[PDB]
């Protein structure tokens, strides 16, 4: 199980590294939870600028059924207004950053783990290649035996048939040798 | 697909050397054919013999009936029967030597077919480890690779902590601001 390639070395070396210092100084569930607080955090300031807007230009609407009175109320607000959609802006770009951040770290966490089992699948394979490799030197042997037996029962073969082939004829004649002391008396 | 490693190369030589000096471009099939042919010419001489074992065992009972001294001309009839009796075994025995000489020749062709079988499985087997081996490092790279790429995200991740953290309150801070300006309007 232990790696022994020098590249397995060179995986295990870097997964461990991340394991015993980093995430041995701040774990994956904690980094998540991390983000996740501050994501809020964004997402209530965005709801409270929204609110702000809202108010602005319901405001603004209002005073505009009354112009010429309501020109410099007007214009504050106009002003007011344009320099919220500005700060919205701003903000939408770190929401932004701060939805990037909990995808990467999600990423890391994807990525870490599937390092693991890359390299378990390698030292694995490396075993199965192990294996046939020693598979393959027995067959090479079991072919050599085999070869051998089957020299040493054709040798068998060839020596039994000798009598059988040799005494036929001999045993022919022996009858029928005998045929015409039948055939006569 | 040909034998490189010493020991294919040494099952090679003894595979070659039965098809090069022993067999020699006779299948098994012949062997077979010539050792059934011989238990043939085995099987009538074995019948020819019971035939004529019969026709003593008249002529020694026949003829035997109106015998001229039947105790002498005896002898000479069951000397035969013996004499053609004994024979019968050597020959039970020789029909022997051909069954056995028949199942060598199976055992025979059993290995040899084997031997070939067993020396194309390592030939293929060898190739295989290798292809096992070269799928291994791509998996222990993809490992590192991997390794490197979660370095990246948690690089990535950190250095975009702080932003936020301090632009934060500086924006609570203009959102109150808007909210007073829009109050101190409806005054």
């Amino acid at each position: 199980l232990i790696p022994s390639t020098n590249e397995e070395k060179e995986a295990d070396a870097a997964i461990k590294y991340l394991e015993e210092n980093i995430l041995k100084n701040s774990k994956f569930s904690e980094l998540i939870r991390e983000v996740r607080v501050i994501k809020d955090e964004y997402a209530l300031i965005k709801a409270d600028l929204y609110d702000v807007i809202g108010k602005i230009n319901n405001k603004k609407t209002s005073l505009m059924e009354n112009p010429k009175n309501n020109r410099d109320k007007i214009n504050k607000l106009t002003q007011l207004l344009q320099n919220n959609l500005k700060i919205d802006s701003e903000l939408e770009q770190l929401i932004n950053m701060i939805d990037m951040a909990e995808n990467e770290i999600s990423s890391a966490a994807f990525f870490f783990d599937n390092a693991q089992k890359r390299l378990k699948e390698s030292i694995i394979k490396r075993l199965e290649s192990k294996n046939n490799r020693s598979y393959a030197l027995k067959l090479s042997r079991q072919a050599l035996s085999d070869a051998r037996s089957a020299l040493s029962n054709l040798e068998s073969f060839a020596s039994k048939r000798i009598e059988p082939m040799v005494r036929k004829e001999e045993i022919k004649e022996l009858i029928k040798h005998a045929k015409t002391v039948l055939e006569s008396l």
